[PDB]
């Protein structure tokens, strides 16, 4: 069935510094997350760039990765139900946030974890390049050789179009049926390889560092996170709902040719620019495209989306 | 009186080509707003750094510019009316754009322009170190001893922090009541030069580059604003109200060593600390601290403000 | 009272042998114009750039001065009456003649030397920063705290803004009005130090080397100055007064952004583009705005303007 | 009102990574140290010399900071009362011992912390050079005009002389007589900026870091203070009151040339010479003066000594 997802948003120096460090954290992070039967696996992400839409956004490129001082990360992780990621937070509270403040000194902004439901899904199982002779095998065997997916490759082998949407209040309903359709035009493009609408219904406080007075302060204060703020806070998830209304589009996409010539048909394809049109004219804030590297993840969260495995 | 505050928000390429670039289209941009009376002035900042609040961003620094890739502008244009930015936008769209568009190859992201109201203001006349006898004798004339400014010298001569608070619904009196408590303890901080609280009342779809699906193409597909889109919104400005309730307290510094220990009586001094507790149990997100340079700026906004000159 | 202008106008090779060579003329030049009485100062200033007003004149910029090969030099002398600066080149002419002929290896254009009657003049005494507790305290004395002036720094520590207009024939007493409207509005600006409206009444034949035949041939063949033209003109001053009339506006800035943003009032404050629109309407040439630096200069001119002293 | 004064005393590697750390941590000592009520302030100082009274201490010069291997560090808190610094180490003693820690791989000396009461007092609100405009308005509307204090700059842009005495058993209440008319006759001296007598009263224990045996071997053997030992001592601050008495005579100054020469006064002005000799005659040990500068400081000390703030 469809998980729920967090998407941890911070913004940290690039130095080899802070590629070590959140090497050696992120995995006890993702070790943590783990004590809480409703996780259900993860998709962290590195920003590479923007795409222009031609001179739009001109001093941006897909893959500027290198030329920059900062990366922003957004960190996915997938749940059950979206109170199993507040429940996690405050059931492990004090090792997640020492291992938080391990991160503190590569740090410029965030974490900013807003919740997602999610709207529609086009994902398949991620396969390596080693495994579509298994994949091939065990869908003609069912009777499903049209169904076979794409070769989604794991762990920094394909790339994702991060698509940030705000909807004018009372044109929600238009936006969704209309970037759904957009998505199903996109498998005709070469390289596609999935995607997924997410819509915002809320923030998680603890995940954002987000306490009452006295916690912001013992979060100040802390040596290292050995003094463990009190996890109390002013709001619950749902009470910093944005409005209007947020989408993330995710799509991904074999390289970033396939990306840009892909998502490019809503431009350049006149039947796909028509279906794309209604989508354009919901938006108050958008579309706006990151690039992002999909590069440590948890790919069993697809199992559990399409309720089965290899 | 108070006036409104437009904030043009773009992130672009920290290059030599961009700040020459920058420093012929800026000027003309102000020329143009200048054609409506409700327009009462202008200032235009960069972003130079993050206030890390110990190691809360321990990656940040207060001046990292020189560091980054690209910078943050945050151009603040003040208006009698809100509604007479949308005007002077609506009125003037072709040749705004078309200055808009010069700057295409030097941007990453926006614009995005929310529109202010002014809750409170305590902002004095801009002087230079020389107009400071002028400020003095007149201010001695009129038996208003007390009530001299500091000298809050103007263009690249003192330094902002740009407070970014978002508060929840049903807590924005108590937000508003006690930040301004904070702000008028820091008249007692060396080097204070002033503040302000700014709560955002809407989004510029002109300012946003936000327009219908047909404008969104002619956008695209301008060659470099000759071709100019038909400037037809989905929204007008209060349609585009962001909530929760965002706010930006601004506040001005001799340099930022007087930022850092003055904003940290909220943390350092008990008897501000207090206060500012009351601040602290209304967020939703925040505080953020972005530390920003006002280089060019039309001062005139003060005058109208404080209904007088030198 | 207001004295009488003579500019005396040079272009010069941009060297050090140029700069060592006035540094050692331009005071004996002062010394021999101070044996007139009706002298009653000077103010001497090096062109460094050029208002660019956006990109009008985008291959200028208000500091230019290190990347030109040649100066020019504006050399204002401040006279009782215009004839007082005649008789003395007069009665003078051996002295001034040599002295002019050692800076002619180093000479491109002139000397032209234009005369000048003050319209207008809100030119402080200057003062130095040491400077600013003696002209507070008399004017407190006095009960004069509100008209106490900025701190008009001299010698090379203020900039100049050198305004050439040239304004129809009938259109002189509209010019005069909102020239002196607008330069009234600069006192708003910050690091106003105050300007002066000078009319063209016409050009010194002596000053401007401008003889005779027989005088052109005797500058011509002199060996440095040895032997001296006979001073015989074909002219006197009023009969080369330019038409259609020539205007200065001179303003004085304590740096060049406070210049381009103060004089940029007459187009970016609406109040004040309203005023200056009317000078606009009068002109046949310009605005034409050089920046130049008051280098050397006799501060005592404004002691006689303004009846006073410290 | 007059404060009581806590004086950490460490002594440091000068390394940038020692900078780096200190700049990181010193502001989490100041957080949690401003959770007691009875906190007013600090004044970290770091000593960059020694005054060598002629050749006296000939190796030694005023700005030595550049050529030292450590760094001697002094940094004040002021308390309502000096038990109350002793209830914030006894209350904070967790976090506080942790951020103590943090600096373990800098530190060669210390932490040493005696504490003090203040016989004497003339120490100014600190001022930035952009308040003077303020405090001389403020002061003239208070009809105070004749106790307009000298612009006193914090953060790093002043000195301190930081005078060592040690007074013989019965010759304290000549010692201090005879300081306060020193400190009143400085009060005549170019750039002088207040000074206050620092009376010894007792050392901290565990601010001094010293426990019992079992406290001692438990701060050995901490991993980074994860492990907090048990805050037990054997004695109270008064218990350790050095004899005979130490004062601090602690002036400041604008640079080091008003230093040398105010301070000089004892030495060189016989009518001040005459009052110093009368302080000479009651020491056992000094005077001995170190040039410290003034960094990082919280300097609402001032408004609680002063009762008033700007
Ligand atoms: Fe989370
Ligand atoms: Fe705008
Ligand atoms: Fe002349
Ligand atoms: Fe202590």
């Amino acid at each position: 069935p469809k998980p729920y997802v967090a998407i941890n948003m911070v913004e940290v120096r690039n130095d080899p510094k802070t590629l070590e460090l959140f090497g050696k954290v992120g995995p006890k992070v993702c070790m943590v997350t783990a004590r809480h039967p409703g996780f259900v696996g993860f998709q962290n992400h590195v920003q590479i760039g923007v795409v222009p839409l031609g001179t739009r956004w001109g001093g941006a490129k897909m893959e500027m990765s290198q030329e920059m001082h900062s990366l922003m990360l957004m960190q996915y992780t997938f749940w059950k139900n979206w109170k199993d990621h507040e429940e996690m937070h405050k059931q492990n509270w004090a090792n997640l946030f020492r291992l938080c403040l391990q991160c503190a000194d590569q740090m410029i902004w965030g974490p900013y974890e807003p919740l997602y439901e999610i709207v529609y899904a086009n994902m398949p199982l991620n396969t390596e390049m080693t495994d579509f002779t298994v994949m091939v095998g065990k869908k003609f065997a069912a009777g499903e050789a049209v169904s076979i997916p794409p070769i989604s490759q794991p762990y920094g082998k394909r790339v994702v179009a991060f698509g940030e949407h705000i909807v004018k209040e009372g044109l929600e309903n238009q936006f969704e049926e209309y970037a759904i359709k957009t998505l199903e035009a996109f498998r005709s493009a070469p390289g596609f390889l999935g995607g997924m609408i997410l819509k915002e219904i809320g923030v998680s406080p603890l995940g954002s560092l987000q306490l009452n007075a006295k916690g912001f302060h013992q979060i100040l204060e802390t040596a290292n996170g050995m003094d463990v703020p009190e996890p109390v806070t002013i709001y619950e998830a749902p009470e910093f709902r944005n409005r209007p209304q947020r989408y993330i589009v995710h799509t991904e996409w074999s390289d970033t040719n396939a990306l840009m010539f892909g998502l490019g048909r809503v431009l350049i394809y006149p039947e796909v620019r028509q279906i794309h049109d209604k989508v354009l004219d919901t938006l108050v804030y958008g579309p706006y495209i990151r690039v992002l590297n999909p590069m440590m993840e948890g790919t069993y969260w697809r199992e559990y989306l399409n309720e089965y495995h290899l």
